[PDB]
């Protein structure tokens, strides 16, 4: 195929404008899919009482500290309760020298009257909106893994059909998607609503994070491919800086959700004029409109010459791999053929292990400081050089050893984090910098390489499995934290074994640099041979 690109321009202004459209329109899903840490934020909160909050109420002498102490009682957070209040107003309370034995738990009640929030930082929260809290807090996660599930089916759906029906087809209505199910998420009357709508928009979020890459890694020449991808992938550090710039200014949660929606009509617009990806058209058996795409490109990066395309040249270029196209294929076919099963169990391995530390390291991140904002741009400061030196790495030793190297050393941090006290909280802090970097390079790692292991019939169902894996492990990663109650190692110790142990698995897998992309499965078997 590569002849083509040759004629047409494999890197140029074409392609620098597209990797442009399409890095930005990544920022702002980064934006959607780390939202819930700004939309969901739980406001320090206590029950409503009458001697706080009736407006009517007579003045007194008193202090707001002696009011509050006289209404709300001291909780477990060494700070006034959350869930609970006097039944009967403290007035014995009041004298400094009164004790804690003064008055029974059945002397408070829960917080039948509602909740007062706290507006200092957010003006609103869905957590302030639909009271999720105190017995009811467990909404607050179910939300996120209702997210990460959406985008679980989403991949599990858009990848075969991304091979079935094309790249830019579902890269466009995933976009149109997105765009009207946030907006539908901002203006939502109930919480299940809420959940509804998050959970189709992570569907088309998984779209759209499957095909930009593909798309733009199936139209770049061969040495331009990796930094073209790292390019997709430092949109979502940027994305991390967008997130903190844009909830720094929106403090409303319905406004600053339609705030991040509404550029996705505007992605939706500006989709219509990328070309469909003409590898894939050909491989599919339809060369007729591949020669459309083709010289569509070549318009664009301005080569009048392409009248030396016609379906004759194309078809005498290209016959030899259209004929081996005839059977269809499926997901099946991933497990069920002797060469791919095995690039396909350590793909998915690598793609699991990334998902199931990454959000765990993220958050690791948020001891590092007391303010959210600045802490949420600092998960792309440390992710943008971990990219930079990806590509470096990648570009000079190749995929297999900068992968297994990048995966090994976010396990280490992990590992290394169980023996380093809290004294030494410097070193603590560095490692935690050094996990995120790692993991960050890794999932450049992971893009490049898992796009070259697969073939073009078959690329986005391995991708899409792929990013299954990834999800799924994401999901699992709360679960695990539940282990420390049995010692505050373990939960460490599981986040970092699995990383270790993928990173060694990644060893096993073929190296690819300096080869072409295969087109077919039998170009899987014939690399093998
Ligand atoms: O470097 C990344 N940061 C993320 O926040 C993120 N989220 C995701 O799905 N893939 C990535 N990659």
């Amino acid at each position: 195929f590569s002849e083509l690109l040759d004629l047409v321009g494999g890197l140029g202004r074409f392609q620098v404008l597209q990797t442009m459209a399409l890095m930005v329109s990544i920022m702002w899903l980064c934006t959607q899919s780390m939202l819930e840490n700004f939309s969901a934020a739980v406001p320090s909160h206590r029950c409503w009482a009458p001697l706080l909050d009736n407006s009517t109420a007579v003045s007194t002498s008193l202090s707001p500290e002696a009011l509050l102490a006289i209404s709300i009682p001291p909780g477990p957070n060494q700070r006034p309760h959350q869930c609970r209040r006097f039944r009967q107003p403290q007035w014995q309370l009041l004298d400094p020298n009164a004790t804690a034995t003064s008055w029974s738990e059945a002397d408070t009640e829960p917080c039948v009257d509602g909740w007062v929030y706290d507006r200092s930082i957010f003006t609103s929260t869905i957590v302030a909106k639909w009271n999720l809290v105190c017995d009811s807090h467990a909404l607050k996660p179910m939300a996120q893994s209702i997210y990460l599930a959406g985008i679980l089916v989403g991949a599990a759906a858009c990848g075969p059909a991304s091979d079935r029906f094309g790249r830019r087809l579902v890269l466009t209505w995933s976009y149109l998607q997105m765009a009207v199910m946030g907006t539908a998420a901002a203006f939502a009357p109930a919480f299940p609503v809420y959940c509804l709508f998050r959970f189709l928009l992570a569907f088309a979020v998984a779209g759209v994070m499957m095909n930009t890459g593909t798309l733009l890694m199936e139209w770049t020449a061969a040495r331009a491919r990796p930094l073209v991808m790292t390019l997709n992938s430092l949109g979502f550090s940027f994305g991390h800086g967008l997130t903190a710039a844009v909830a720094y200014g929106v403090r409303d949660w319905t406004l600053l959700q339609l705030v991040v929606s509404v550029p996705f009509f505007l992605c939706f617009l500006y989709s219509w004029w990328l070309p469909e990806s003409a590898r894939w058209l050909i491989i599919k058996g339809k060369p007729d409109q591949a020669l459309q795409e083709l010289r569509k490109v070549a318009r664009i990066n301005g080569h009048k010459e392409a009248k030396n395309l016609t379906i004759e040249v194309l078809m005498s270029s290209v016959k030899e791999e259209v004929a081996s196209a005839k059977e269809p294929r499926s997901v099946l076919d991933l497990f069920c053929v002797p060469g791919l099963r095995f690039r396909t169990c350590i793909s998915t391995l690598c793609w699991f292990a990334f998902g199931f530390t990454f959000f765990g390291l993220a958050l690791d991140l948020q001891a590092l400081g007391s303010n959210i904002f600045l802490l949420q741009m600092f998960i792309g400061v440390v992710d943008i050089p971990a990219k930079m030196g990806a590509l470096l790495l990648l570009s000079h030793l190749g995929r297999r050893p900068t992968l297994a190297a990048s995966l090994l050393l976010a396990g280490l941090c992990i590992l290394a984090n169980t023996l380093v006290p809290h004294e030494m909280g410097a070193l603590r802090s560095a490692l935690a910098v050094l996990g995120l970097g790692g993991v960050g390079a890794a999932f450049t790692c992971i893009t490049i390489y898992s796009s070259e292991l697969f073939p073009t019939v078959l690329r986005m169902t391995a991708v899409g499995l792929g990013q299954m894996a990834a999800r799924g492990g994401a999901i699992l990663g709360p679960l695990v934290r539940l282990l420390g109650v049995h010692g505050p190692w373990l939960p460490l110790l599981v986040y970092g074994t699995v990383p270790v142990l993928s990173g060694l698995a990644a060893l096993l897998l073929p190296e690819t640099q300096s080869l072409p992309l295969p087109d077919t499965i039998q170009d899987v078997q014939n690399q093998a041979v």
